[PDB]
């Protein structure tokens, strides 16, 4: 069930990166696997340098945590910074050096789709505090896939829109008061955006909540620990009802619960 996000547990480090070139990154499940995936597929992409192309697949929990990866995927376009979510089949992510989001479709290794975040930031413009050009942070919930981002117009406010995740066209956008630049990212849970407070501290917090639903905003003051001191990348899986999140090295997850 739904519900307000009420308590965020400790981190629990499953994979730990061994270059540099996983100092930050992203990794995810689908939400909604489709053949010939499943719930244990896991995606890996360590995002540190300026051509990021490669994307580690795994078709197991306990490879993606003690092996090799089954199958490494080389994107036809490289990838911008930590944002990117796979959603029923396809890797969603940002090109480098543009406001533009690709579906790409992993089983057909195939573009479906491309859009333009219209009048979305890019490369440096609303990043989050840590900076690493996250000015687009993609996002899936139990409603499906999301897109969270500025522009001028709202002059750098956190905004979110729902996106058809067939061709990407915006379906709604709502338009927060959380200036995007100063929280450490984002995630969005049945429907409410939260932030989260500091990318360093042991002592940091889930801080502000925009329910998409009723249009109200709230501060909150629920525990949130980087354990490394650098993360880089906090997304929810809805399916595994938990964050996901890469902290300087380290792929974590932490447990939640919602009213
Ligand atoms: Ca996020
Ligand atoms: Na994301």
């Amino acid at each position: 069930g739904c519900g307000e996000l009420v308590w965020v547990g400790e981190p629990l480090t499953l994979r730990t990166a061994e270059t540099i070139t996983g100092k930050y990154g992203v990794w995810m499940r689908d939400p909604k696997p489709t053949y010939p995936y499943t719930q244990e597929t896991t995606w890996r992409i360590d995002t540190v340098g300026t051509d990021v192309r490669q994307v580690f697949e795994y078709d197991l929990i306990s490879q993606f945590m003690q092996g090799y990866p089954s199958k490494v995927h080389i994107l036809p376009r490289p990838l911008e910074s930590t944002g990117a979510v796979v959603y029923s089949g396809s890797l969603y992510f940002q090109g480098a050096e543009s406001r533009t989001v690709i579906r790409y479709e992993l089983n057909t290794k195939t573009v479906k789709a491309e859009k333009e975040i219209p009048g979305a930031g890019y490369h440096g413009q609303f990043p989050y505090s840590w900076g690493g050009y996250t000015d687009i942070d993609l996002a899936v919930d139990e409603a499906g896939l999301w897109v969270i981002y500025s522009t001028d117009e709202a002059k750098g406010a956190i905004v979110l829109s729902k996106l058809n995740p067939e061709n990407l066209e915006l379906e709604q956008t709502w338009e927060t008061n959380i200036r995007k630049q100063s929280v450490a990212n984002a995630f969005i849970i049945c429907g409410t955006l939260y932030t989260v407070s500091s990318y360093t501290s042991a002592d940091a917090t889930v801080n502000f909540a925009y329910d998409t639903g009723t249009g109200i905003s709230k501060t909150l003051t629920i525990p949130f620990k980087n354990r490394y001191k650098y993360s880089s990348m906090i997304d929810y899986n809805p399916l595994e009802k938990k964050l996901f999140a890469w902290d300087n090295l380290n792929m974590v997850t932490y447990d939640i619960k919602l009213s």
